């Protein structure tokens, strides 16, 4: 029974507790106790004394009495009463002749773990499965004694050490003998094992540092209860093992177990930093190297991990390098390494540099070289955005001021080379508000003076536009720049010393700033000298000055413009003259828009509030002008024949003015009240004819957009877009200028204003009905009685139709229905009528055929001629109330005829039309003849002398 | 910022260190420094300073100051820096106005936790949800204060005193203040708990038993230290808390709770059963009526599982009253629940409860009466065959001996009143060897002989023949019983005082006993004087003394023979006159084996060794003696029937001996070399034929055997069964007792071996031919000269047939056979044969025809007259070499003529077979009939007289 043999052997113990036994006896005396498992609650006591007289034995057994895997299970089956077999194996080869409820095997398990708890078994077994003794480790390394090591630091050994720290019996460190001594030894063990395992070497190394953070884990908080040198043996512990490391893997790997030490310990930066500030440098080199290259590469999912591990490793050697006292060595830090940091896009980095430099030049003051020496490696790198942080790095205003100077020459030459990519980042950098506010706040006058002179030299030296205007915009931002001390002019002409004739050059510049890039508060008008001595100005400067002469009214502008142009002769009298009733320039404005409207073209007016344009004139003070208005009506007529190309789906300038102002003067107008529908059926459908021969004449391009601008056909109006809404808008607001008193402007008869008032009155379609029945009214006024009041009208319409027949498919057209509406009212004509009102009804028929002159007969088509030819013959064919129309028509003829005989031009079948002449003179020679003879012998005399 | 403000707290603290402020403040600075997670390590050492402070400030709060919910994160969050979210719901809520990595989180924590170890507030905090102070509980049930309690035993409360014991501040249980006072009194606490929850109910006690079960498992190694008095205190606790259990159930979990304890706490059984023995037999009713219960009855698989808890309950508590001193407890636990306890099937309680019965006899005399009714209400249950246990419980040499005999009256009354279990139950308790050994070292001489006496009784009184064998063999055992004091006669016939004609009726008992029951090493033969006094015996005691005859014949048997019989008056004469020359024994047991062998029965000799028979008789030394071997031809002979009914497929004694006698000398004998073809087939089908009609005359069962037995009709020999080769084999075996001389035994002629070798000689079939050689030689040892040899031969063969053709399907086919070998033979007849040659080669013809008496003509089928008609008849034929065949047999029915007149029997056609003599006269007178005048007057006198 196994259970009479151990306690026999219990006995043999106690009897003989006073004696040593062999190390093998005692281990197979504790095998065979263990293995028992019939224990009974009576003998416990007498066979926990015997083991804990067997532990105090063994304790005191030598080192090497045992080797490790044998040293392993008889701790197993004391402290948890686990039997390894091979351990049962073993241990059943000794003879022990000559020494001869699991409820108390448990409780003999717990009883046997406690007493070697109190014996401190944990530090023998450590000392003999390492094969060394701590306690004369940690002194020998407490005395920096490193050739004498003597320690086994093999992986599997590490791997048996992790194996032990996790159980129970650490839970309770601070309860075994000396735990501040046994876990100084251990901590320097630990740091021994590392020690050997880097010289062994001269996969390696991570069971050393698993292990070693492991025990640091457990090993905190007694490591600094007794030893207060522990810190600084740690200290020199590594400033050696980082000196040993062969490869940059390693080093940041080591480096990172004392971030972790430094965390642990409670060792602060400052300590650190002053004691290992040497090493730290080239620690610090080839880490930042390992994070360049991780950045330019930037089981394959490694390389994204120990990236961060790294730069981490950094963010924290710089946050022990806070205080870094030496100058000079993060001087050369930023010299060298601080560009590539930037570039390897981290911030955190980069930013506690910066603070560490700023804290280093407030308590030292770095010499000036250096520092122009950084920015200028900065400002030679493309990064020129983060700059001004080292600017306010910059704790000497002197030096401060000469690094502004030099950073402001310095992307002045990146923009002068013309690299895009260098633009580019000058134009991210005066994106932001901070970084003017920083340069007000450090500059001095004198600076702004000579960036202003640089900046308007490279403005004028640009030939790129958006460079310029980038120029000129930031020259007015360094204009109105507020200084804090100062606390506004800032460049003045003087000062920029160059020629007039480039100065005027930048008015277009400054328009493209003031109304394209900026807004309207911070718009900055300015006005070079070219403007302000000259009325022949482009359309944009023009544009600018009528938009932005209300800022000279304000005491400001003209005080800003005085000063800024001071010590140039004559200032004086250029403002009084622009002061000066400008009314030219008003004119000349006006024009230029109207012929604008006149082409179907874009222009950035149009962009502007241009609905309220009498509001502008309003703004001056020239709306009572009165030779604007004139200008005005044509302002009118402009937009009306705009509208009419916008009907008629045409658009492009391949017709003439007056060819579509007579065409929209054709239009829905009362003139056509008087026509027939077979009439409306031909002219439609020749000017549906024309307008798709105009149309296929056309390109693809042109076609597409006028399908898709086009829902419908003649004479459906096309879609209505945006602009034409406002261009309208303000047509019909003229009005607004257009009540000049009550009659006396318009009564006279000779006018431009007359003929638009003229056409406004019967049926021009743009107009709204309010001003038709105001322009009625007051043609009510010049006209009381209406029997007038339509024969003048009618008069108008066709004198129109025949003057726009002067300077040529749509001619012929014209000419029939000319043709025709005479044919229509020749049923209207009474017996008694006169010749000169049968003229009238005709158009300006008599003022018409008697105009004789050299340009008159030159390059005609013999339009007069073809007129009196066409309706003779029609007259001659009805002779061949119809009485009463020929005998008006003869008289009107016989009245005229001494006239045409000068119109026959030298160029066209002259002869034919004077053969043809014959039908006039018969129904002339039907009744007349008596009353009128001279004019007829003087007619036949210049036709005879035309053979 | 959080930390800001911690940090102003933290410096108010170290201010105010001496000052006292309210718990709410203190657990709001403690939550707003918790909260904070940017910690820095340089000013962690501040902090920690500043809780240790606030924790020393905190365990001196009242513990009314909190509440338990409130209590509990703020110990979360201090120990391991978990923060409740309510927590912080309620904590937010307070103003602080007037107080203003995560490794130093966790180092805080770390930190936290050790100094809350130090100051103890676990202690705090279960005073705290528990509503008690737990020194004062502790001193107060000390002192055994049970009316002043005051705790709060909820189940909750319970539910967080768990939740709690598992974090690792309680893996250090030896390093808070006063470890082992404060152990006792959460041991106090709890047991108080267990109280409380017990008295409140006069599911309501599982969490109180959980937690309780839990703190004494990880708190026994330390409760021990300091008090002493532990013990004697849960002694009382419990010796209360059992006695205020309502149920039975309860009581079952609690006496578990406490054999754990007593585990635990190291309580041997001697102490607890001497300080609790009174409430124990109380619980120990219970809980046995538990079993009872549950064993009975032996979601629904619980009521196993319990089962086993509750009998390792009463494995614990009789280990508990292992040393129970009071004698009179364990007598009455034996006579009132051992009997149901055994009834239980269980063996482990019953066995313990025997050796603390043992051993309180050992130390204790127990009245003789107390053990005579433990005894007796065992005796009275079923279970008779562990009472051999208590009997050896039994430590009294005279309650011993009454007791077996008290024991052995009950099984024999057991026996007596004729129940079938109690039988059965006898019979297993006498199948075991120690309880005979046990009888033999306990019982006394006097007790063997009432046994015997009562046994011899009981025997003789049992109907039933398997309870007498039973008694007469377990007689037998006793009679041999060896008595270890005395070392053998055990029983005396004088004792038995029975009379001798009921002990003659032992006899087949002791024939079953000694041969049936028991082996050959162990049979006990013994033979009553009916035996031994008598010849006229059943075969059953026939064969016994034949085969246990040896056994007087050692000195051993005729010792024990005249001991056993001592005082009776002629044994020895009786034993001379059986060791005189049993030779009538021979021939009666002999006799009844031939008959038994010539019937085709079944009989227990088959299974006996009788193949080597003839060693038998050599064993008595009677094999020389003459008058045996007489029986034995005879033995041959019957087996010789046998075999026939083994090769017709008859079987059964449907007919008699002398038939299937004849039948067999019928066989493959040289008499059928004579015969041909045709008359082997008219022989055959006609044997077919009839033992087909025997066939279908049988029963279904019978038939069913037969065919299953039979692979082939006839002539094939069926299948041969095992028995069939023992009894041939035994068969010609006999020849070892036929050596008999050289010539002299056979030359007696007329004599039953004579005609045996005769049969032997020629052509029996179950003899091999070693024995028909041997045989053939013996003759021709007998007869030198070979043609008497063949003519004795054919003789015997014809009279055979002739004679067995006198007592009787089967007749009259011997009747055509006779005649046909007749026919065969009358070709063979020389024409100077004799009279009385021709005779004999018809057989026994002239002394067979000659045989006039009232017996024979008695009842006679008139076969004589049968078959000289039938012969005569076919002569006739042939008369109407033939003529030396009739002259032949006309000679021989000369001679015998004057002899058939005696045969006619009155019943038959006596008249028709006297007219039908005409034949036979005719033949005679064709000669002869000058020679034979006088045969011839003589015949037809009586012819006329039969008138």
């Amino acid at each position: 029974d196994p259970r009479e043999t151990a306690i026999g052997l219990v006995r043999y113990v106690t009897e003989n507790a006073a004696k040593d036994f062999d190390g093998e006896s005692i281990a197979a005396i504790i095998y065979r106790l263990r293995v028992v498992e019939n224990y009974v609650s009576s003998d416990v006591d007498i066979i926990c004394e015997a083991m804990r007289i067997l532990i105090k034995k063994l304790v005191n057994l030598p080192p090497i009495t045992f080797s490790p895997d044998v040293w392993m299970p008889i701790m197993t089956s004391i402290t948890e009463g686990a039997i390894e077999p091979q351990w049962r194996i073993m241990m059943e080869s000794i003879d022990i002749s000559k020494f001869s409820s699991t409820k108390c095997s448990e409780q003999i398990t717990s009883i046997c773990k406690g007493f070697a708890l109190e014996f401190g078994l944990t530090r023998r077994l450590f000392s003999a499965i390492w094969n060394t003794d701590l306690e004369e480790t940690a002194r020998k390394m407490m005395n920096q004694e490193w050739d004498s090591v003597k320690i086994d630091s093999s992986p599997d050994s590490a791997k048996q050490a992790a194996g032990l720290i996790e159980k129970s019996i650490f839970d309770l460190f601070s309860e075994m003998k000396d735990h501040e001594t046994f876990a100084n030894e251990l901590y320097y063990a630990a740091l021994a094992r590392i020690l050997n395992n880097s010289r062994r070497l001269q996969s390696f190394y991570e069971s050393s540092l698993h292990i070693y953070d492991e025990l640091i884990k457990k090993l905190w908080p007694h490591l600094s209860k007794k030893d207060p040198n522990v810190k600084k043996n740690t200290l020199i512990i590594f400033e050696k093992l980082i000196s040993l490391s062969p490869t940059d893997v390693l080093v940041q790997r080591i480096t990172e177990k004392f971030i972790d030490s430094c965390e642990w310990l409670k060792i602060s930066g400052e300590e650190i930093c002053t004691s290992m500030e040497p090493r730290l440098w080239k620690i610090v080199g080839s880490l930042v190297s390992r994070i360049l290259d991780l950045k330019k590469t930037i089981f394959l999912r490694h390389m994204v991990d120990s990236y961060f591990q790294t730069r981490s490793s950094l963010l924290s050697i710089i946050q022990f390098l806070r205080t870094a006292k030496s100058s000079e060595e993060i001087v050369q830090f930023m010299r060298v390494f601080y560009p590539e940091l930037v570039f390897g896009n981290e911030t955190l980095i980069t930013h506690a540099a910066i603070e560490m430099l700023r804290e280093s030049a407030s308590h030292h003051s770095i010499k000036a070289d250096d520092f122009i020496s950084i920015v200028l490696s900065v400002i030679d790198a493309p990064a020129i955005v983060r700059i001004i942080d080292v600017i306010s790095c910059i704790k000497d205003e002197k030096v401060r001021k000469e690094a502004v100077e030099k950073t402001i020459i310095r992307m002045a030459n990146d923009l002068e080379d013309e690299d895009q990519k260098r633009e580019g980042y000058v134009n991210h950098l005066h994106e932001n508000g901070s970084f003017w506010n920083d340069i007000a706040k450090y500059a001095d006058a004198s600076i702004l003076d000579k960036a202003g002179k640089r900046f308007v030299e490279v403005s004028v030296d640009s030939m790129d536009i958006r460079s310029s205007v980038l120029a000129t915009d930031i020259f007015l931002t360094i204009l109105k720049l507020k200084l804090t001390s100062e606390a506004i002019c800032n460049v003045s002409y003087s000062n920029i010393k160059i020629d007039l004739e480039k100065w005027n050059k930048m008015g277009n510049i400054l328009v493209e700033c003031n109304m394209v890039k900026r807004s309207k508060s911070e718009a900055l008008p300015l006005f070079t000298i070219h403007q302000l001595e000259n009325i022949d100005l482009p359309m944009r400067d023009l544009v600018y000055v009528v938009t932005q002469m209300k800022f000279l009214d304000t005491k400001e502008g003209m005080e800003l413009h005085r000063k800024f142009y001071d010590g140039l002769p004559g200032v004086n009298v250029i403002f009084e003259k622009f002061m000066s009733k400008k009314i030219e320039l008003c004119m000349k404005l006006l024009d230029e828009f109207a012929k604008i409207i006149a082409i179907n073209e874009k222009s950035l007016i149009f962009s502007l509030d241009h609905e309220n344009i009498l509001d502008w004139l309003e703004e001056i003070g020239v709306l009572d002008s009165p030779q604007i208005t004139e200008k005005l009506v044509d302002i009118c007529f402009s937009i009306e024949v705009w509208d009419v190309l916008t009907l008629l789906q045409l658009d492009g300038p391949e017709c003439h003015y007056w060819d579509l102002q007579m065409f929209g003067r054709f239009w829905k107008t009362s003139l056509m009240d008087l026509l027939d529908e077979k009439m409306m059926k031909k002219v439609n459908e020749k000017m549906g004819s024309i307008l798709k021969e105009q149309y296929d004449k056309q390109s693809h391009v042109a076609k597409a957009t006028r399908e898709k601008r086009s829902n419908g056909k003649f004479p459906n109006r096309p879609k209505v877009a945006d602009w034409e809404e406002q261009l309208l808008l303000m047509h019909n607001r003229i009005a607004g200028h257009l009540t000049k008193k009550k009659v006396e402007d318009f009564a006279d008869e000779s006018t431009q204003k007359f003929t638009w008032l003229l056409g406004v009155c019967s049926g021009q379609m743009s107009y709204k009905k309010e001003v038709a029945v105001d322009a009625e009214k007051i043609l009510s006024r010049l006209y009381p009685d209406a029997e007038k009041r339509n024969e003048v009208l009618y008069h108008f319409g066709v004198s129109s139709i025949l003057k726009g027949l002067d300077r040529p498919s749509l001619h012929i057209l014209f000419m029939q229905i000319y043709l025709d509406l005479v044919q229509i009212d020749s049923k209207s004509w009474k017996i008694d009528d006169s010749v000169q009102k049968l003229s009238r009804r005709l158009g300006g028929f008599n003022e018409w055929l008697m105009i004789v002159d050299e340009e008159k007969r030159e390059d005609d088509g013999g339009f007069r001629i073809y007129i009196v030819l066409n309706l003779s013959h029609y007259f001659w064919e009805l002779l061949e109330h119809a009485i009463l129309k020929i005998r008006k028509f003869a008289e009107v003829l016989a009245s005229i005829l001494d006239k045409i005989t000068f119109w026959p031009n030298p160029k066209l079948h002259a002869y034919y039309y004077i053969a043809q002449f014959l039908e006039p003179l018969e129904t002339i020679f039907h009744f007349i003849a008596e009353q009128n003879r001279k004019v007829i012998e003087s007619f036949f005399k210049q036709l005879f002398d035309k053979l």
